[PDB]
């Protein structure tokens, strides 16, 4: 089963110039949660903004060209990525844009984290049909002293 997941801000907004601008500790500890122990899929600009391999899961990169840190996998096509997370329930797709667009078609569930935040950005989520997808959990949270913003996780399956 393929996942994706990604935090949002208003209009779909996910990045600017390579980067997330905003910190909402809570929702890197939601990412951390449903992430950990599993095999992450990102593209080659997403690995380049996070800096460094994440530990406990196998980091796969997708890349047209050779890879230049053995830490992570380094593979070259969709069907590769998926072929080397190997049998596992639940693969992980963490970004970007590019990224998100080509597993969505066969992804069966979205963790959707919804930022109450007005940003600028060059990068926007994938337009995903919104019949085709039941929300099965959500969870809102207003701003506190650690999250400067409002926030909603959700979690979507396929229908
Ligand atoms: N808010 C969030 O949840 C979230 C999550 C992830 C990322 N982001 C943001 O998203 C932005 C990066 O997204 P992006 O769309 O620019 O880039 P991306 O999807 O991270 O990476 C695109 C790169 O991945 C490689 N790639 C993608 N598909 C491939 C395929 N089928 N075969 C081979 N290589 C493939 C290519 O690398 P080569 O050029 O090397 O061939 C391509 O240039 C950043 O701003 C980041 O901060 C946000
Ligand atoms: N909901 C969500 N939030 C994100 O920030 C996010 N980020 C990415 C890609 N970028 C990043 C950037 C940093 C870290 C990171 O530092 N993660 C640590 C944080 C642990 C914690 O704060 O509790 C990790 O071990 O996962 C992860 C992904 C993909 N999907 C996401 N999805
Ligand atoms: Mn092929
Ligand atoms: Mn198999
Ligand atoms: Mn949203
Ligand atoms: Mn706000």
């Amino acid at each position: 089963m393929i996942s994706l997941i990604a935090a949002l801000a208003v209009d779909r907004v996910i990045g600017m110039e390579n980067a997330m601008p905003w910190n909402l500790p809570a929702d890197l500890a939601w990412f951390k949660r449903n992430t950990l122990n599993k095999p992450v899929i990102m593209g080659r600009h997403t690995w380049e903004s996070i800096g460094r391999p994440l530990p406990g899961r196998k980091n796969i990169i997708l890349s047209s060209q050779p890879g230049t840190d053995d830490r992570v996998t380094w593979v070259k096509s969709v069907d590769e990525a998926i072929a080397a997370c190997g049998d596992v329930p639940e693969i992980m797709v963490i970004g970007g844009g590019r990224v998100y667009e080509q597993f969505l078609p066969k992804a069966q569930k979205l963790y959707l984290t919804h930022i109450d935040a007005e940003v600028e950005g060059d990068t926007h989520f994938p337009d995903y049909e919104p019949d085709d997808w039941e929300s099965v959990f959500s969870e809102f949270h207003d701003a506190d002293a650690q999250n400067s913003h409002s926030y909603c996780f959700e979690i979507l399956e396929r229908r």
